[PDB]
């Protein structure tokens, strides 16, 4: 038994077991997560969710299962993904969804691309709020959020817990929910009001929560807590990164500081250290490099996993002792909380 201090207070044994076992596995591992393992891919041929390029790569799934918001949030441009995380969840991985809310302000102009969509920039925090124009629409995503999540069950009809992970690489201005449209203390309240209206307005029992702006390239704990939400609303401290295929080195070494920081933070804040996003023309030293890193520092090891968005580089790295893939993690569900 071990005592769990989650978001939701009311959270589900499974959901408060899912956050025990990153806290005990992060230390003797880095998890492999994919976004749209099952959905998506250059080398199957079902997207039932039986299949995966990383299983056709080394034969194991990623640990980690990533989906977003355009399978739960009408009108689900990527399709539904409720059996494929039932059958992720049955051999025992690992959900995580991130937000890719369209723009509430915006979103009846739809037809040029970007226009409505998560990257149409027009600010649309101030307005979304409760008290602005905008807060029916952005009640009507969230509403959709909480009904998939009240209904995602196993077989036995037990909730099945999903890291939602909301308005990411909010320190850059690509998307409406950015740092050109809103103030730190604006997007702190788009951030814990949609956690609140989850939580407490739909019930939603079955969400850890993460947060995960842009790598910053002035690695500090002040620049990290601009734009928090705060440890009240809070279960996993992750960070976005993006490079170069080539000459990466001082990129490879950022995203280890990054790492570090979240690291280092998340043991003092009692949360779940990530890299939520990682990605890059090819570099086929790319995989040895990124594990090699990590592992290598004292802080950025103990992150719970990573999550990407060349076949013998990607080899290596699952044969590394400290990369873990859907086999490699057990009882993760069911530890006394
Ligand atoms: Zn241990
Ligand atoms: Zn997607
Ligand atoms: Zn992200
Ligand atoms: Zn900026």
């Amino acid at each position: 038994p071990v005592t769990v201090k989650l978001v939701d207070s009311q959270a589900t044994m499974e959901t408060r077991s899912l956050f025990a076992f990153m806290q005990e596995q992060r230390r003797h591992s880095i998890m492999f997560g994919h976004q749209h393992e099952t959905t998506q891919g250059l080398t199957i041929t079902r997207t039932d969710g039986t299949q995966s390029d990383t299983f056709n790569a080394v034969g194991d799934f990623a640990a980690v299962y990533g989906w977003d918001t355009l399978s739960i949030v009408a009108p689900k441009a990527e399709g539904d993904i409720v059996a494929q995380v039932k059958k992720a969840y049955a051999r025992g991985g690992i959900i995580t969804v991130s937000s890719h809310f369209d723009n509430p302000k915006t979103d009846t102009q739809k037809g040029v691309w970007p226009v409505g969509t998560s990257w149409d920039q027009t600010p649309a925090v101030v307005d979304s709020l409760p008290g602005g124009a905008y807060n029916p629409v952005l009640n009507g995503y969230l509403d959709q959020v909480a009904e998939w999540a009240n209904n995602l069950k196993d077989e036995q009809g037990r909730l099945i817990p999903v890291i939602f992970r909301l308005y990411h690489e909010n320190t850059g201005s690509w998307f409406w929910w950015g740092d050109k449209q809103s103030t730190p203390e604006q997007y702190k309240q788009l951030f814990r009001y949609s956690v609140e209206y989850l939580r407490d307005v739909k019930g939603v029992r079955n969400f850890l929560y993460a947060y995960s702006p842009n790598n910053f390239w002035d690695v500090t704990e002040a620049n990290y807590l601009e734009r928090y939400p705060g440890d009240e609303w809070v279960d996993v401290l992750g960070f976005d990164t993006y490079g170069p295929v080539a000459d990466n080195a001082d990129w490879f070494r950022n995203v280890v500081a990054n790492a570090a920081l979240v690291a280092r933070m998340a043991e003092a804040r009692g949360k779940i250290p990530v890299i939520s996003e990682i990605g890059i023309l090819y570099d086929n030293q790319w995989y040895r490099k990124l594990i090699s890193g990590l592992k290598a520092d004292p802080d950025a090891r103990e992150i719970a996993f990573l999550l990407v968005w060349t076949l013998e580089d990607f080899q290596a790295f699952y044969a590394d002792e400290f990369t873990a893939f859907n086999r490699d993690i057990e009882q993760v569900y069911q530890r006394p909380t």
